[PDB]
């Protein structure tokens, strides 16, 4: 038996089901999606880590002189210094007063930790989503993990369930993405090869492993100080260790709908966004027979009392006869106020109850209980406690009845002017009746 | 010095791009795409292989009767047949004649060599590009790979490239891939948890390591033939086992514009699609200034032969007059005829040859030699043999030039007709103002 329905993608929002059927009893499924996992498809554009600055002792040429030559290391340096007359401990290191040339050399590596220490530049696009729903009804209770899309169907108790493609792509991973450790950032991270000193990324590694490594750091060497032996040069300081204090708060504390952003992989949980089409393809064995239900006739609905809080603030009394005991599903075909149980045991005492969650001054709303149908009506006072640590459990339609109370005075407003605006009328169509023949 | 091109997405066509610039004479680079490679992002949904179908000895139970127990294996198939009685090849396996039963069971089971033998069902989106791109101008002579797109500069003999987006999001993997060793499938594969008995899929595991197979292969126990041990059954024979004949040729063999399909990633190597823009920083290193250059004068032009071929079919021999001997750039400014050669040895003695290739009966094209520009201008034949092995070397541009022979006779008509019509217009007009002063 296919059946269809559109649960909102809200966490631990149980959405009730009603599969009304013809030789059966109705059923009510709940719904209720345990977690999501909006998981972006990820590209790994390149590798930053603190860089390390290699710098060999100077090779100092006691009388003579020693030419520099080019080699392929990254942000590599080398000069040679004429003219060095450089002190040791013990005394001068050369015999020639002027003869002598310091040559210096320095590059750049990746550190010794970049294996274990690093922020992955990602563009994150194309996210897929899977959702944990809890499906039960009747005797089946069974939590199943399914891809949120219209292409698998998931086994439960039997039936198969497919939880459509979600109703928008919206995603809070930015095109451009950097993951560290624990944390995920939006950032327009600079091109592979562009990457500037002082910046995040002014080393870029395409990936941990990689042999080559572009590096921009504006490592410039000077010459040494008189009578001393130090290499001496100037460098921006890393990039990276200037972003690991500039960073800020993640994407964890700032993403849309309340998403908990996590890594390994990079994925948004519990994004509170958007609504799942479900397809239902429900046994005849899941059902019971018209003529297994009892037979509930003459319900009725008093309302005891209702708050519109955003709990099940409202309570419900229904009375009914009944042929036998039994269970019966028990549905509101109408959002206005939603119920907390999905079956009711309806017993020969005549009278059940129900509590009922809306967000309306005067909610009206159609249950039912098996096949029997009847008419709640309310006048629901505002709660007192402005602020609540749960979300709401009615689905936040606020327009009253038009037997409430407010629609009340504005049906005796509309009816009133109207009346006399139709006094009008039949005065004018009468009078200008007269003027036409005459 | 940033300057901009864009150059056809065509495998081994030599784009010569210009670069005029004022303190300097003109450079002419080549860029000349050597491979590209259209590498689709794959999400795997499944794996598929044969089945292996796991049949126990049959559990005959002598003088007595069996129950059966559910168990969770795919497909999983058992029953209890009563009244056997079996004959081995001494004698009835029972003494008793019909207070017997046979337990049959069955269940499907992954392949043993799965991890070998298997089709792997991807969704393919989001292609990125890299080319490998020959870089050449003066002795800098150089290939580099670089991702195509507006976000990667890649350095040659110290220039800045970046090869910008290409001009079509095209690729020839549809939404859905099966890929199978070194072949790739279009093939629209049935969704996990939804395949069918008998066609592709009617087994699939998540990853190939899984411990979850779903299977859906119709496996049916049947009783067993009187005093006969065999355990019958009926299954639908393997659906990847019918794949595999019924594939066909793979998408290697059919992929539009030229692509070539390759696996290991999968990707669409070579495809003669759009062209890629180009961004230029060629260093102040790399020209030579006009104070070195030769000053070219009097160029004048003739064209020795010109066969509209798909080589370069045209020869233009061109007549200076320089001041000194020097390599000058050369190029061809309208895109009805490229040229062979970006350089030319610039000689006293005052001639030199060019060789460029047209598709048009009467080209005409502005070639220059350092700063010196002049207009060829050609009768082009066209070439006798109807097939080649190569592709052309011109742009495709057939239009004939204006001063062509079949343009003249073309302004020989139209200025004929038209002066005819205006001098009919001006015995008209004449006529009018005759009239008007009678």
């Amino acid at each position: 038996y296919e059946h269809t329905a559109t649960i909102p993608n809200v966490v631990g929002f149980p959405y009730k089901a009603h599969i009304e059927r013809n030789g059966f009893s109705p059923m009510t499924l709940q719904l209720e999606v345990v977690e999501t996992s909006l998981e972006p498809t990820l590209n790994l554009e390149y590798i930053t880590c603190e860089y390390k600055t290699v710098v060999p002792s100077p090779f100092i040429k006691c009388c003579g002189t020693s030419e520099c030559s080019s080699k392929e290391q990254p942000d590599y340096q080398c000069k040679v210094y004429t003219g060095v007359y450089p002190f040791m401990w013990g005394g001068a290191y050369c015999f020639c007063d002027s003869e002598n040339t310091q040559l210096s050399e320095a590059y750049v590596d990746r550190s010794d930790v970049c294996k274990h220490d690093h922020a992955s530049a990602y563009k994150a696009h194309t996210a897929s989503l899977k959702a944990t729903i809890r499906i039960s009804y009747g005797t089946i209770n069974q939590t199943t993990e399914a891809f949120v899309n219209g292409e698998h169907a998931v086994n439960v108790g039997g039936s198969k369930f497919i939880f459509g493609p979600i109703s928008t792509a919206w995603s809070p991973f930015d095109n451009k993405i950097v993951v560290y450790k624990d944390d995920v950032y939006n950032q327009d991270f600079p091109p592979y090869g562009s990457g500037q000193p002082g910046r995040f990324g002014d080393i870029q590694s395409r990936t941990v492993e990689s042999k080559d490594l572009y590096a921009n750091t504006a490592l410039k060497l000077s010459r040494p100080s008189p009578g001393v032996v130090h290499v001496p040069y100037t460098q921006t300081p890393s990039g990276f260790k200037y972003w690991l204090k500039e960073k800020g708060s993640s994407l964890n504390t700032k993403a849309p709908f309340g998403c908990k952003i996590k890594t390994n992989p990079v994925r948004a949980m519990d994004c509170a966004v958007g609504s799942i089409p479900v397809s239902m393809d429900i046994p005849d064995s899941a059902f019971t027979r018209v003529v297994d239900a009892p037979a509930v006739t003459d319900l009725s609905c008093q309302v005891v009392v209702c708050t519109h809080s955003s709990d099940f603030g409202g309570v419900a009394t229904l009375s009914y006869k009944t042929d036998k005991p039994g269970d019966c599903a028990v549905h509101s075909h109408s959002n206005v106020a939603t119920l907390q149980e999905a079956t009711v045991k309806v017993k020969t005492a005549g009278k059940v109850t129900v509590h009922f969650s809306t967000a309306s001054a005067s909610p009206a709303f159609k249950v039912s209980v098996c096949d029997a149908k009847t008419t709640c009506t309310a006048a629901c006072e505002p709660p007192k406690d402005h602020i609540v640590p749960y979300g709401a459990s009615h689905n936040n339609q606020v327009f009253p009845d038009m037997s409430g109370t407010a629609m009340t005075w504005v049906q005796r407003l509309a009816s009133g002017l109207g009346g006399l605006a139709l006094i009008a009328v039949v005065v004018l169509v009468l009078v200008t009746c007269i003027t036409m023949r005459r």
